[PDB]
């Protein structure tokens, strides 16, 4: 316990939603992030002046626009106009990457308290190309790549490494299988802060209030045969489905770090300690084994090794890919998201890197002092992979 | 004591948006001509590169990240060199300059790239949807919705900062900017982007070379100015030739381990000293530097006046003049080749390009030039200072 440690003293999430459909889709993305924001700085009580920087991970629609919202949302917030704000991109790993960037600043002593955080409202915001490609795309390979649908690049991963369909559809039941069960015994509540919003009849054009409290993507009695039944997305012979790829939602993530020694000064609880974290690229085609790579160089900078790992969050893109970094971490399946994963909670893209740390963190603490070790991984599209080892707090 | 320094600084051509000599470039080539130049300065091998950060401001989130990997592929890199953007609006270049700073000081690895890149032309300025009503709820909320143009007017209100001082600066800018390009002052930072200009008209297609910064009206007068109106309010002082250039452009920095650097017998173009980003008040979001300055600068053990050169972007007129008055800096110490009311302020690129342009002068100038900063005011409501120190 060195007093210049970066630690986690709060990290909670907003429940997630079906994107177009689902609780959140008539919720303005500055009033899904606001309510997670504020949660940090109520549960530990700091004046939010205090706050050095507020990095929020987003990735769809208008970068400008996004960030302004980001300013509203901490303002909704409580935050005062000193505190500032900024995103950053690095596709579907951008809220862990907040989060590193902040334990980043802290060890650089650029300030000493961070708020990293992620958002997604995939119904506000569309993935559609704007203009036309560069003609010279098409002379680098690897540059082409880069546009592949990722459902293809799910296909290649179960091509190059041998991925059955069956162990696919298995790993989606067993996701909304755990997701369903985390939820009824009440796994998500202390993570989760419910958000006040409203819903909108598009037929009459009428609101009414309601608080979306629970994550609706869940389908608890998806089976096997279910599953079977499903054709392939993006080829005739393939073995990606809907139902064994992440569901579009809506949501948000936020997490509070600091340095040891003021968490100390303000006797706060430490529900984790910041260790590493290593984002490295992986060829465009099947960016899927990005964990395969991520996670080792996370776990050797932590001067660990991966068997010293006791919980992961590996993020559910398509079962193809979360099935073989599995495998090819040699990890027992019984360590990676133990209360679900995206094909059943969802995926809002900039979200789950912070989501997951919340997610993580509250599981660990849950599971007591042997609980140690815990990372949070995932692929990201055009070929990288992310991954950032955490310690049990307290 | 392994302080992060900079091996390289570079950037594009800046270009006006729509009409200038970068239009019919696409984003990613501008940017791999500005990233491989690094490369082809320092011959490290680009696989020991541990990330790109490139700091973009008005494209899609998604695809402006997939163009940056795209870049990064086309100036050479191999596949496992990761890239990401970062956005805090004007302020992104330098902001993934400082990022990249954290980076390598945190441990997290041991040679980065910071870069900004924006085309104006590409990507407009728009909201996408309808503005959240809770905004009429909380003045600072809607208060970032804000015009930029009237942020001006409102600081050349609330400081009394006049029509007649706002377009001298202009002036200023432009024959400064002219003069920069003719004595060969931006031949050093600047990278040539060879591409193509197609007529609107017919479809003609024409190689080009852009070597120099289009933008510059080297003739610009106060008796030109003083007919410009005001665009944003009628009894304003506000106008378009005291406002920055909407631009396309690319900065990009190569930042390492003082120790790295050492190793490799590479020269040290600079040494990064520290980083401040601030919250103002978003309806006079320009006196950002007012605040991030003495920030910035008290972070390093300095005081004002220990500051040698200054790159403080134009943003607006009104803005700019307000913060060389609040911070007492002499004038000739600031933006001494020129600056965004001549060149432009192609957003996300404008804070990486700084970092070249403060670098190359604070090099040509010698040994006495020890200390500089690159600031920015930010839409929103931000201020964001760096300070550098001499290399060698």
């Amino acid at each position: 316990v060195f007093g210049d440690d970066v630690v986690i003293v709060a990290a909670y999430r907003s429940p997630l939603c079906k994107a177009k459909r689902g609780g959140l889709k008539d919720t303005y993305p500055d009033d899904i992030l606001a309510p997670v924001l504020k949660a940090l700085i109520e549960k530990t009580n700091i004046n939010p002046a205090e706050v050095g920087d507020i990095v929020v991970g987003s990735v769809l629609g208008a970068g400008s626009q996004r960030a302004s919202e980001c300013r509203m949302a901490a303002f909704y917030a409580g935050f005062p106009e000193t505190v500032p704000v900024r995103t950053v991109n690095r596709q579907c790993s951008s809220g862990l990457q907040a989060v590193a960037d902040v334990a980043a600043a802290i060890k650089a002593g650029f300030y000493d308290i961070g708020i990293g955080a992620g958002l997604e409202s995939m119904t506000a915001n569309p993935m559609a190309w704007e203009g036309s490609v560069n003609p010279k795309v098409k002379t680098m390979a690897q540059a082409q790549d880069c546009l592949l649908p990722m459902g293809i690049t799910s296909e290649n991963v179960a091509q190059k490494f041998s991925i059955t369909r069956q162990e696919q559809d298995q790993a989606a039941v067993g996701s909304h299988r755990k997701t369903a069960a985390a939820t009824a015994a009440g796994r998500f509540k202390d993570e989760i802060i419910p958000i006040k919003t409203k819903i909108v009849d598009p037929k009459t054009g009428d609101e009414k209030p309601v608080t979306i409290s629970v994550d609706d993507g869940i389908r608890p009695g998806t089976s096997l045969a279910d599953l079977a039944k499903l054709k392939p997305v993006f080829r005739k012979d393939g073995s990606t489905t809907a139902g064994t790829s992440s569901q579009v939602s809506d949501g948000a993530g936020a997490v509070l770090l600091m340095k040891r020694s003021i968490a100390l000064q303000k006797g706060l609880p430490i529900l984790g300690v910041f260790r590493t974290f290593a984002a490295v690229g992986v060829p465009p085609s099947i960016m899927g084994i990005g964990p395969a790579v991520a996670i080792p160089a996370a776990v050797k900078a932590a001067g660990l090794q991966i068997d010293d790992i006791d919980l992961f969050e590996i993020n559910e893109a398509f079962a193809s890919q979360f099935v073989y970094c599995q495998k090819k971490l040699e990890i027992d399946p019984q360590k990676i998201n133990v209360n679900g994963g995206a094909m059943a909670i969802g995926h809002p893209l900039g979200a789950t890197g912070a989501r997951c740390v919340a997610t993580l963190l509250h599981e660990m603490k849950r599971r007591g002092r042997d609980c140690r070790f815990g990372v949070v991984s995932m692929c990201i599209g055009t070929g990288m992979g992310a991954a950032a080892v955490f310690e049990r707090g307290d």
